[PDB]
């Protein structure tokens, strides 16, 4: 059995604009979804992302693969231990934003080595930042299918000089959102079914913007809780703004989809 056979790629996911339907955005963030945990820690019916100590560099990303109705392709590489959106590939180039320290950086060179052209943004992939340099707000920009084709063919037509950075980071804030943020929260998911069923393209409400700053938060205060109960309340946001409190992970359940690894399973 002499000679060994290696994958050449990260596992890929495709999705396309091009006839989406609720049923298939679904069965896209199901795959996501499955392809991001390994099922075996999953702490009060929440899944808990891998935990990046140890984690073999062959686990560390998946692929997401975009197209819209124009055949225009672009494939997002996302996180296993936190869902979220590193980089991306379009034709000959790659683009990754700033890494937030060295051990991410040193991982994002195992992503698309056969790829011509690569670059680094000088900034990171963070909303504040994405926002800054979109000059809007999350709270201003529109998400549904729409969107995303439009999305899509930003970020593709980026290396031969159609886009500018404003348009691409308002594109990667659109794509972020309705690939991470669903994948991390069955209720940003449901959000994003309710624009393709009913062909709306309106922005996101304070809830899912709320919920998109306390994943992180959520994450710690539900595996770190006394069999489920928080020390401290977690502060979220209703649709009009109003501010509310969580006491427990209880509420949660049927929120929340993923969680990034803070501890160890008891
Ligand atoms: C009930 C709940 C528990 C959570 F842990 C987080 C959120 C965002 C919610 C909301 C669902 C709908 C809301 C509205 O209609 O304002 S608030
Ligand atoms: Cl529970
Ligand atoms: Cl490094
Ligand atoms: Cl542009
Ligand atoms: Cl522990
Ligand atoms: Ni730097
Ligand atoms: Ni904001
Ligand atoms: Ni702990
Ligand atoms: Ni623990």
């Amino acid at each position: 059995s002499n000679a060994m056979i290696f994958p050449k790629q990260y596992p890929i996911i495709n999705f396309t604009t091009a006839g989406a339907t609720v049923q298939s955005y679904t069965n896209f963030i199901r795959a996501v979804r499955g392809r991001l945990t390994t099922g075996a820690d999953v702490r009060h019916e929440i899944p808990v992302l891998p935990n990046r100590v140890g984690l073999p560099i062959n686990q560390r990303f998946i692929l997401v693969e975009l197209s819209n109705h124009a055949e225009l392709s672009v494939t997002l590489a996302l996180d296993v231990t936190n869902a979220y959106v590193v980089g991306y590939r379009a034709g000959n180039s790659a683009y990754f934003f700033h890494p937030d320290n060295q051990e991410d950086a040193e991982a994002i060179t195992h992503l698309f080595t056969d790829v011509q052209n690569r670059y680094t943004f000088a900034f990171g992939g963070n909303y504040d930042r994405l926002e800054q340099l979109a000059g809007n707000l999350r709270e201003n920009i529109e998400l549904g299918n729409g969107p995303l084709e439009e999305a899509i063919s930003a970020l593709y037509y980026y290396s031969t000089g159609g886009t500018q950075l404003p348009t691409l980071a308002r594109s990667f804030i659109i794509c972020i959102q309705m690939i991470s943020e669903a994948a991390r929260f069955q209720y940003i998911e449901g959000e994003m079914r309710t624009r393709i069923r009913y062909n709306r393209r309106s922005a996101p409400d304070p809830s899912v913007i709320t919920l998109e700053n306390s994943w992180g938060r959520l994450s710690t205060a539900i595996q770190e809780s006394n069999q489920g109960a928080f020390a401290s309340p977690i502060q979220l946001q209703r649709r009009n703004g109003s501010k509310f409190s969580v006491y427990d992970v209880s509420i949660l359940i049927p929120i929340i989809a993923l969680m990034v690894y803070r501890c160890a399973p008891p």
